[PDB]
């Protein structure tokens, strides 16, 4: 009955052709061709992302979406794009990067991207249970797509609702995947967590228009309602003219080696683990 359920109807009943077609048009897109030829070539001397979900996290950070500052804690991080990202930014000082790494789950990657040193990782860690920890830099890239539109509804919701549990009063800065914004218990969960947190919900151009993610963030305000309206707008209009062409940006590219705000034995054996 939403606008956005009228999407994800009709993305299901597309030809493959026009699947595939659709899900590319207009969207931004990095070439990954690099990056892949590292990762199975194993290198960890050259400053790659270890995955496509970087381009997100820079997006949002580099248009003023997102501060990434502090202690930074990255909830599925799976193989870490996001964590390793945020440790190399210039006033990050630690990144912990929580995932479940079980099976058919990715794990952590060890990479040598700036900060390196700073960033630890720890796989079967079920983020809805474990305990809580404090951050400055609050991220959550978790929602895992489904044919069924209730089981996505209750994934987005359980994510939300282990975001307030992570939140402490120090977590300024947050991002969290919303998979699928346009069920109106999201939209009342997100606005009810807006009039005690602010922030607002964004949609990243390098989501795929066979997914309707946004993102809920700290560093813009907006209309909860407005915003996942436009979005669903948006997704249903190129699918009744798709273009099939996607805006090709370079990859998240980073320098490599550790930060200043070091004990090389502990850091081998947190390599070694990995
Ligand atoms: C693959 S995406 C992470 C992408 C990441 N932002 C990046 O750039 O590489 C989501 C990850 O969250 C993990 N995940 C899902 N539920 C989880 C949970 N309850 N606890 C910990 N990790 C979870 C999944 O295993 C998956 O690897």
């Amino acid at each position: 009955v939403t606008l956005g359920e009228v999407w994800k109807r009709q993305l299901n009943m597309l030809g493959k052709q026009e699947f595939e077609r659709y899900k590319v048009s207009d969207i931004t897109e990095v070439d990954r061709t690099a990056a892949r030829r590292y990762l199975k070539e194993g290198r960890t001397d050259v400053g790659i992302s270890v995955s496509r979900g970087a381009a997100k996290i820079r997006w949002l950070h580099e248009r003023g979406y997102l501060r990434i500052t502090g202690r930074v804690l990255d909830l599925g991080c799976g193989r870490g794009g996001w964590s390793y990202y945020a440790a190399a930014q210039k006033e990050v000082m630690s990144v912990k990067g929580y995932t479940l790494g079980i099976e058919g789950h990715e794990k952590p990657i060890h990479m040598q991207t700036l900060g390196w040193n700073i960033v630890k990782f720890k796989d079967k860690s079920n983020v809805f249970t474990m305990p809580t920890e404090p951050s400055d830099t609050l991220l959550c890239d978790i929602g895992e797509s489904s044919s069924n539109p209730l089981v996505e509804r209750d994934r987005t919701m359980k994510v939300l609702e282990n975001f307030e549990r992570w939140k402490h009063v120090n977590t300024e800065n947050f991002c969290v995947k919303v998979l699928a914004p346009y069920h109106p218990d999201v939209i009342e969960k997100l606005e009810r967590l807006q009039l005690r947190f602010g922030g607002g919900i964004v949609r990243v151009p390098f989501s795929r228009n066979s997914t309707h993610e946004m993102y809920y963030i700290s560093g813009a305000r907006n209309n909860i309602t407005h915003m996942v309206n436009t979005t669903s707008r948006s997704l249903l209009r190129r699918m009744t003219r798709p273009s099939g062409k996607a805006i090709i940006e370079g990859d998240v590219f980073l320098p490599t080696g550790t930060r200043s705000v070091i004990d090389h034995e502990a850091l081998k054996l947190r390599v070694d683990q990995i």
